[PDB]
């Protein structure tokens, strides 16, 4: 349970560094430790939740990696289990949209930016720069099939 503070904190370090890789490798070890803590827990009791809670900061750390890396099934599959947990998580949106967008699944990073902007008022302007990437982007692929 402190051996998985331990990897996290050791992953926070790599990623500062730079070194997502490992990171990864750090975050996705503290992952299983901790999943073997969970299986013995009877499941759903407040005991169960409070332990699975700590896999939030985990898939957060290694989707931002897998974006940085370019590994966009991995950064978005991350992401969609913060938001699995935190619907409305405004990072985990975002960064499923940075993935989706990346990944040409424009009407989906849509529905994430709308979702982002409808419970984050503030995230405005960076909502507003990444519709713009989207909506483009829509006009090419949609220009480029009527050729």
């Amino acid at each position: 349970l402190k051996s998985v503070e331990a990897l996290r904190q050791k992953g926070n370090e790599l990623f500062v560094q730079k070194d997502y890789k490992e990171a990864i490798d750090a975050y996705r070890d503290a992952l299983t430790r901790l999943d073997t803590l969970i299986l013995r827990e009877k499941p759903g009791e407040p005991e169960w939740v409070e332990l699975d809670r700590k896999n939030i900061p985990l898939y957060a750390n290694m989707s931002q990696c897998y974006l940085n890396i370019g590994d966009l099934h991995e950064a978005e599959e991350t992401s969609s289990e913060v938001l699995k947990r935190e619907e409305t998580n405004e990072k985990a949106l975002f960064r499923r949209a940075k993935a989706r967008i990346a990944a040409w699944k424009l009407d989906e990073a849509e529905e994430d930016l709308k979702l982002l902007l409808r419970n984050h008022p503030a995230a405005a302007s960076v909502v507003a720069r990444e519709m713009k990437i989207v909506t483009e982007r829509r006009a090419e692929k949609k220009a480029d099939s009527r050729v």
